[PDB]
């Protein structure tokens, strides 16, 4: 080159901040990024892997499948409250981003009041905990009694076979600061837990496993949690089912329920690992449904 020319700028590869704000009624809503993990979904999925793998092809992905995990802030004026927390560091190094995540969000942590589990798997609990010490220092946690009295018992941590001991190991130490400080507070089964927040049991995937409504103005978004895996198999077959599932006839059972529950009512869903923000509508789709993400939008 000629003289001084300068070399190709390199690439930067890292992507934006993982977070995304949509307005519902007064509250405002921010979907949050604990990062992705890659999922053996074919070997997961409690069907044969050909299967999947067909299912994958015809929306263009293949195992193994990056897989959002998500959480969902909420502003409702009078509280911010929280939506699941992320992994922190309980499922590897690609996730616990939701900590750098909310802070791009514009908030931090001792600004949260409560914070809602929708089921102690570690990619939900995670991020309550850092350095043995509660990463949201005045947030109140709730889960549903069932979900807290077989995560965090003893026995159940000692009959688990090795490979899933750690579930409940990293469910105790996520718990612990709020539980020995007298800030985790169990509810049971259907709730109402703050103004526009109502829990609504929606038990399967593991025990205590429960669905967040949340609505403002007539405005809904219904937040699932784990009532889905995999979109690209789960959205054309509601009955397929997944090995995380605890119990998975009624962890089928409450996914069928959920979507022709938000096909009726025309509502918003927003769950933990659809793609991020993972927010949208469903409508009916012959033996199925059909998933239509939000439209993207600006303040
Ligand atoms: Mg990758
Ligand atoms: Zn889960
Ligand atoms: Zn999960």
């Amino acid at each position: 080159g000629t003289i001084g020319s300068m070399a190709a700028a390199p690439q930067v590869k890292t992507q934006a901040p993982g977070f995304y704000r949509m307005m519902l009624g007064d509250f405002e809503v921010t979907a949050l990024s604990d990062g992705t993990v890659d999922l053996p979904v074919d070997k997961l999925l409690n069907q044969p892997p050909a299967k999947t793998q067909s299912a994958l092809a015809k929306s263009f992905l293949k195992a193994p499948l990056e897989t959002s995990v998500n959480a969902y802030l909420v502003n409702t004026g009078s509280k911010l409250v929280l939506v699941d927390t992320g992994a922190a560091g309980l499922f590897g190094p690609t996730l616990g981003k939701l900590a750098a995540n909310l802070k791009a969000a514009g908030y931090q942590p001792e600004q949260v009041d409560e914070i809602y589990i929708t089921h102690m798997h570690p990619d939900h609990v995670g991020g309550l905990m850092a350095n043995e010490q509660a990463a949201f220092p005045n947030a109140v946690v709730r889960a549903d009694q069932k979900d807290a009295d077989f995560w965090l018992s003893q026995a159940n941590l000692d009959k688990a076979p090795d490979d899933e001991k750690g579930f409940f190991q990293g469910a105790m130490a996520s718990l612990n600061p709020y539980v020995k400080a007298g800030k985790f507070k169990p509810f049971s089964g259907n709730t109402d837990l703050v103004p526009g927040i109502k829990a609504l049991a929606s038990h399967g995937h593991t025990p205590g496993h429960t669905t967040y409504v949340v609505e403002s103005k007539g405005q809904k978004l219904v937040l699932l949690g784990d009532l889905i895996h995999v979109a690209a198999v789960q959205f054309d077959d509601p009955s397929v089912t997944i090995q995380f599932d605890s119990d998975s006839k009624a962890a089928a059972a409450e996914r069928k329920k959920a979507f022709a529950d938000a096909a009726k009512g025309g509502y918003l869903i927003g769950a933990a690992h659809l793609s991020f923000p993972g927010i949208g509508h469903i409508r009916a789709d012959g033996k199925g449904y059909r998933f239509v993400p939000v439209n993207y939008s600006v303040a």
